């Protein structure tokens, strides 16, 4: 019950339960939920602070479902910016395809996030197809969403 209780306060967005439960309990970040999940897996991405939390005190940040999914691809899909520095800061790899083939950048292009589109592209593996055989920058194109393509093709 730790790790269900430490992933239902990251997953409401409560960061005085994460602090309490870090810092005065001394739960590990990686303490498992009953899904098998880590906190850092099913947090509310819009809280840094609880990202952040959980990453000083030793969570991993390359974790990973069965679907290929770790948390910098749901902060790059959901467009939380300031979630996916801290995680990216902390050694999480963003070049991993997911089990669509999707990098991080693939879903960040497919919303149309362009600050993190922005952000990921001196950084990802631009000639990386998916599973419809498309990189980044053929995925814009074909949404016609030109300020990722302009964005884009500075870097290749």
């Amino acid at each position: 019950r730790a790790g269900d209780r430490l992933s239902g306060a990251a997953a409401r967005g409560d960061v005085q339960e994460v602090r309490r439960l870090l810092h005065r309990e001394l739960v590990h970040p990686d303490a498992l939920n009953r899904f098998g999940k880590t906190a850092l897996q099913v947090m509310m991405f819009g809280s840094t602070a609880i990202a952040l939390e959980l990453l000083k005190q030793g969570a991993s940040p390359n974790v990973q479902d069965t679907s290929g999914t770790s948390p910098v691809h749901d902060a790059a899909r959901t467009g939380f910016l300031d979630t996916l520095k801290v995680l990216v800061e902390h050694g999480a790899d963003v070049n991993v395809p997911d089990g669509t083939g999707a990098l991080p950048i693939h879903l960040a292009v497919q919303e149309g996030h362009t600050a993190v589109v922005s952000f990921l592209a001196a950084e990802s593996d631009l000639h990386r197809r998916d599973a419809r055989g498309l990189t980044p920058l053929e995925l814009a194109l074909q949404r016609g969403a030109q300020d990722l393509v302009d964005i884009l093709q500075g870097h290749m």
